[PDB]
């Protein structure tokens, strides 16, 4: 139904690209209505754009939608950032467009969320970028890097803060976080360390509030145990003419604004702080926004007592700061008849000398009257007054640097520990972003030079290091070119010799006796006049010397003063007396003296080789690790929240190569795993693919994939490793994942069958063993097998139940089927047990009666014979015969009532029968008839004995 509305994306001018219904189609023309205002439009095909259906809306990855193209890019950027959602996926890297505004996106429970987590598994965010990193690090024991690309004011800085927030919260050891809810030192301290390099490094300018005039590289150091042990700072070209001047709508670095508005009056008094309008380096005067600076001061000064930094350091640092600015109000003229510079006014060198422990005087002679040394002797030169005030302002700069240069390695000192860092880092780059102004000066094209270079690290890793694994591999491919080389600029540049760069051409011309900055841009238009990414001004156009094709556009170059910020020049004398300093901090700060002294093409390097050569350091530091890209992007121009505007997106999207990443994303084999890791792995999803033993890598992992029956064109395989598209490893961890979860509820509920069946067959047995105490055996069994054994395995029962439908509902393709054991019969054989126990405990009542009914007629019977027995015998006393005449008489009267024994043998026949009777109708041990009839016979025999007395007291008597 959506595919009937016909909607394709079609070039807006305004919007960028915007919907319209396909009215008709040609091989060469085209006919749309456009959705907002219902006009038709007739168009080249070609810029039609094929467009995705609704269920692709605000896509978390973009390397998913079914049309890729520049049109749904900007979209699906555009949905989720108007629904506050910043970053998105592009394959293995990520976007991030700044809001300008706050959002509660960074808190402790978000944080939380993301630990643990699979970049799919959470919503894109720069803590799944941490994670995935940190995760990275950790399992393959590689150095990580996490490198945020951008222009100025993209979000680099702000996004780099948050990289830290999140390895300091979830990578901080049991130490140093003693207690719970409490971070420790190094913590507090790593978190404390951006706002003190932002207050001295970090300026206004027109593109952003807080932009960063250094480069920094921070590497994390962590222990084999994952845990953070330490941090070391790289700082790179700090923009130090910021201190003597700036331009229109722009300021100084912070700091000086935090100084002057929101010191004490004591403070003021003992560093001679003056009011903003009185200081020179200050170009626009007040504060831009007062009355905050009471507060960011002592922020600064906060974080500055986090840091390791004493009440001494900090006054310290602040009187540099003073120090800085003082130079500036140093009023130097001519002398009337000759243009040697003079001094006026010493009220400013009085408080500079101060400030900086030196002699007035020594300084004085110094700055205006620098001896040089020539020939084994010392010869003291006169300077100009724009001579002298060059060297004020260079050694203003160059004091503000080296307190910079400091207070980055007295953070080291703090941050850096315990160099056990476990074979890793987590290395954070923080570089000043591509820039154009009005004026833009050799500060500028250092800056655009290092964004080059950073976007060609983009490309030489999504492009040429990922195809030439391909090759290294064996694996069929044909190289895709992306047009993505920055080769012409950076080389026209950069090249140091056959033809010189731009870097090279400034060093020459600069150690050249009469050369100037004229000459050098003369040279620069007829030696690289003729390069494709080099241009010349045109005639009544460009007020610029120069322009550079730069990937993120042309900037026009002024070289007003090029030679001297090359050539980095400065007062040896003043050096001198620095280093000489009173001062601990002065001398401290100004401890190496190495420069150029007032004075082939030499022994010294400029600040364009040095800096090249420390960018190539960083840049083999940067090859040595596992990169993580961040593209940051800037929505407009003004500041402004909830304000896209589209053809500057699009431009940022297509310097940056963010389609083709995409693209070689979708196009290769994104994923890539060793054979024995695949092996080790994916086991459980093919049985009976390897058989014993195979001892190889290639061929297991050959018979798996034939056993997973996996598309040809999913895999490919290798010389060391199977290269997957995107989402198929993802795919098989949740295969293997729902395997495992097979196995254990197979295994579990086959045992819980095989126990329940052999209890079962020991409840209907029917053989209790004839005694009561077997009997009673069998009742204190039952009732302890009811209250040990069974609840255990009743609750298996009830997990069972619980992981079987959640395995189900889990498999979002085929539902599992097993026999026997399904939860539901799993229940009809545990009630057919309990049916059992019942039936069981029931008929060992019954036995208990019927068993204690037997126990009481044999006591009964026993008790009968007993007294038989005993009467019987008793009456064995009949032996006695000593007797006279008269007692026999009364004998056979005593033997007559002897004959009522017969009451006693109808009673006992009658009982005992009556007992044997009780018992027959039970169970039988009838032994006992042939016991009692034994005794009949036994009494028959004293019934002979009547007789045998009966006769034998018969005497002769009456004679
Ligand atoms: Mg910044």
């Amino acid at each position: 139904e959506w595919t009937a509305r016909r909607l394709v994306w079609v070039p807006s001018e305004l919007h960028g690209f915007e919907a319209a219904a396909l009215r008709d189609e040609g091989e060469e023309e085209a006919e749309v209505e456009l959705a907002e205002s219902g006009r038709r439009l007739r168009l080249p095909r070609d810029q039609i754009q094929r467009m995705n259906p609704p269920k692709f809306s605000k896509a978390e990855d973009m390397a998913e939608l079914t049309c890729l193209n520049e049109a749904s890019v900007l979209h699906n950027l555009r949905e989720r950032y108007y629904s506050g959602l910043i970053y998105t996926y592009s394959g293995l890297f990520c976007v991030v467009i700044n809001p300008y505004k706050q959002l509660p996106i960074y808190t402790e429970a978000i944080v939380e969320m993301y630990r643990g987590k699979k970049r799919h598994e959470v919503p894109p965010h720069v803590y799944a970028v941490t994670e995935g990193a940190y995760r990275s690090m950790l399992q393959d024991r590689e150095d990580q890097s996490i490198l945020c690309t951008g222009e100025s004011g993209a979000g680099k800085t702000e996004n780099t803060k948050k990289v830290i927030q999140y390895l300091a919260h979830v990578a901080s050891s049991p130490k140093g976080r003693k207690e719970p809810g409490v971070p420790g030192e190094l913590e507090r301290q790593l978190l404390q360390a951006n706002p003190i390099l932002e207050a001295f490094g970090n300026a206004k300018t027109v593109k952003n509030d807080n932009s960063s005039r250094f480069g920094k590289f921070i590497r994390i150091n962590f222990d084999v145990a994952g845990y953070i042990v330490g941090a070391n700072i790289e700082t790179y070209l700090l923009e130090k003419s910021r201190a003597i001047r700036q331009a229109k709508d722009e300021c100084s670095f912070h700091i000086f604004y935090q100084l002057l508005g929101g010191a004490g009056e004591q403070l003021k008094a003992d560093l001679l702080l003056e009011p903003c309008s009185h200081y020179r380096f200050l170009t626009n005067g007040p504060s831009s926004s007062p009355g905050q600076e009471r507060e960011l001061f002592q922020e600064t000064l906060e974080s500055l007592r986090v840091l390791g930094f004493s009440h001494e350091e900090i006054i310290s640092m602040l009187r540099m700061v003073s120090a800085v600015l003082q130079f500036g109000n140093i009023a130097l003229k001519r002398e009337r008849n000759t243009d040697q510079a003079t001094m006026p006014d010493n009220t400013a060198a009085q408080k500079l000398c101060r400030l900086l422990g030196l002699g007035v005087t020594d300084f004085s002679r110094a700055l205006l009257t620098p001896r040089i040394k020539v020939g084994r002797d010392y010869v003291q030169k006169a300077q100009t007054k724009e001579q002298a005030d060059f060297a004020l302002e260079a050694l203003a700069k160059a004091t503000y640097e080296r307190l910079f240069r400091w207070l980055v390695l007295r953070l080291n000192r703090a941050l850096d520990r315990s160099p056990r860092q476990g074979a890793s880092f987590l290395g954070i780059l923080d570089i000043a972003g591509f820039e154009i102004f009005q004026l833009n000066s050799f500060e500028q094209l250092c800056i655009n030079y290092t964004n080059e270079k950073l976007q060609q690290l983009f490309n030489h890793t999504m492009f040429v290091l990922e195809q030439e694994e391909y090759q290294r591999e064996g694996i069929p491919w044909t190289f895709l070119d992306f047009g993505l080389d920055l080769q012409p600029c950076i080389d026209l540049i950069e090249r140091p010799a056959n033809p010189p760069g731009l870097l090279a051409l400034l060093d020459e011309e600069c150690w050249f006796p009469k050369a100037t900055d004229k000459s050098f841009v003369e040279k620069v238009a007829q030696e690289q006049g003729g390069h494709p990414k080099f241009q010349r001004p045109r005639h009544l156009r460009d007020q610029a010397d120069f322009s550079v094709l730069h990937y993120a556009g042309k900037v026009d170059y002024k070289a007003n003063e090029w030679l001297m910020k090359n050539m980095d020049p400065l007062n040896d004398n003043v050096a001198a007396l620095l280093h000489q300093s009173t001062d601990r901090l002065t001398a401290e700060i100004w401890k190496d003296v190495e420069g150029i002294v007032g004075l082939r093409r030499g022994m010294f390097r400029t600040v364009g080789q040095l800096y090249k050569e420390s960018l190539s350091r960083l840049m083999a530091t940067l090859s040595n690790t596992n990169p993580s890209f961040v593209r940051c992007i800037v929505p407009n121009h003004e500041k402004r929240a909830g304000k896209l505007e589209p053809r500057l997106v699009l431009d940022q999207l297509r310097c940056n190569g963010v389609l083709e990443g995409i693209r070689i994303c979708r196009q290769g084999f994104p994923n890539r795993i060793l054979f024995q890791e695949f092996r080790q792995r994916y086991e459980i999803l093919t049985p009976n693919a390897i058989p014993k033993g195979f001892m190889d890598g290639k061929q297991a992992c050959e018979k798996m994939i034939q056993a997973l029956e996996l598309d040809p064109n999913l895999y490919r395989v290798g010389q060391s490793k199977i290269f997957f598209r995107a989402g198929v490893l993802a795919q098989l961890e949740e295969e293997r994942a729902s395997e495992q979860t097979k196995s254990d509820y197979l295994k579990r509920a086959n045992e819980l069958v095989q126990w329940i069946n052999d209890k079962q067959a020991s409840l209907e047995s029917r053989d209790f063993g004839d005694s009561i105490e077997s009997v009673q055996s069998f009742m204190n069994a039952h009732k302890e097998y009811k209250k040990t054994e069974k609840p255990p395995k009743g609750q298996e029962v009830s997990e069972l139940e619980a992981i079987y439908n959640s395995l189900q509902t889990k498999l979002r393709e085929p539902f599992v089927a097993p026999a026997g054991l399904t939860p539901n019969e799993i229940d009809s054989t545990w009630s057919a047990l309990e049916k059992a126990e019942q039936e069981h405990a029931e008929a060992l009542r019954i036995e208990l009666k019927r068993q204690k009914k037997i126990a009481v007629l044999l006591q009964k019977y026993n008790r009968i014979l007993k007294k038989l027995e005993n009467w019987a015998t008793t009456k064995s006393v009949y032996l006695g015969s000593n007797e006279t005449g008269d007692s026999i008489t009364a004998v056979q009267a005593k033997l007559k009532n002897l004959e009522a024994f017969d009451g006693e043998c109808q009673s006992l026949e009658g009982q005992s029968n009556s007992d044997l009777l009780s018992i027959l109708a039970q169970l039988t041990e009838l032994n006992y008839n042939g016991v009692p009839e034994l005794t009949e016979r036994k009494d028959t025999f004293f019934a002979q004995q009547w007789t045998g007395v009966k006769s034998s007291a018969e005497t002769y008597k009456n004679t």
